[PDB]
């Protein structure tokens, strides 16, 4: 039972690298692989829950 | 067909918050929902790859 059907496929292995000067006030990291602006956050985690009876959301990273 | 099998499963959604000024040099933070350390990432993710065939990963926050 895989995890991700969408994000770069190809990949081997997807580790994302950010660094905290480009967070602002606050950013939204996408922790359920269904993000269409991966690697943020855009809402897709509720579909996903609501559907499948999960619970997974975000990292906030806060300034 | 649910991501998460470990993390809170009596929570409705689980949101982690980190404030940069606890990044220290480097943080990862686990997406694979396997980690015993959440947030963190703890390497569980590699397991997790090699039987399933999956590509997910960490996301480094860094300073
Ligand atoms: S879109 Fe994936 S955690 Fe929000
Ligand atoms: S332990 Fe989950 S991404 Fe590394």
């Amino acid at each position: 039972a895989r995890c991700n059907y969408k994000i770069q496929l190809d990949s081997n292995k997807i580790v994302d690298t950010v660094d905290i000067e480009d967070i602002g006030e606050k950013k939204a990291f996408c922790r359920c692989w269904k993000s269409e602006k991966w690697p943020y956050c855009d809402g897709s985690h509720g579909k996903h829950n609501k559907e499948t009876g999960d619970n997974v959301g975000p990292l906030i990273v806060k300034s």
